[PDB]
């Protein structure tokens, strides 16, 4: 086959029944996840060549960063809550790992009042029951499918893409191969 089980991707021996279509795991921590996202705009591309009627979904992880890890949870949790995703991803990255500025929750709440979001806004957000649920399910989607490595991708909780077995020589061709697998597996 072209496609084959244990190359672009692997299946899961215990498969997650009602799981998000397109499910992807990143931390802020995490040094390929922001290649992902800087360089690569891995989700944006898959998202240009998935059917639609698809709806993708992007969870952070506790594992990665101890006590500032878990903050980073909560603070992409506040992020989703108020649709502010497109606002924090990138300077939260940059933050965590390039200027290093990222220490505390504090300078996390920093980056959201930059970005424009209110004081009171976000601190009510951070607060908020709503966002404890999004927390909850974030961590209730990474315990469901295995998961100790980031960044990663589920399709229709049965499928785990796999990178490692892609070309790497290229970097756009390496994008498309990984989107024209999530596709593939997607009608699959």
């Amino acid at each position: 086959a072209q496609y084959e089980d244990g190359k672009q991707y692997t299946t899961l021996e215990k498969p997650v029944a009602g799981a998000p279509q397109v499910l992807e795991f990143f931390s802020f921590f995490c040094p390929h996840c922001y290649q992902f996202e800087e360089v690569l705009h891995i989700s944006d591309n898959v998202k240009k060549k998935l059917p639609e009627g698809v709806k993708m979904t992007k969870y952070h992880v506790n594992f990665m960063g101890g006590d500032l890890g878990k903050d980073l949870t909560q603070a992409w949790a506040v992020a989703m809550a108020l649709g502010v995703e497109d606002k924090v991803t990138v300077p939260l990255f940059e933050g965590v790992q390039k200027t290093q500025t990222i220490r505390s929750a504090s300078d996390i709440r920093d980056v959201f009042i930059n970005a424009g979001i209110k004081g009171e806004e976000y601190d009510a957000a951070w607060n908020s029951f709503v966002v404890k649920s999004l927390v909850a399910q974030q961590e209730k989607a990474a315990a469901d499918v295995q998961l100790r490595g980031v960044p990663a991708m589920f399709v229709n909780g049965k499928y785990q893409l796999n990178p490692q077995g892609m070309d790497t020589s290229n970097m756009d061709v390496f994008v498309q191969q990984y989107a024209d697998t999530v596709k593939y597996l997607s009608e699959k």
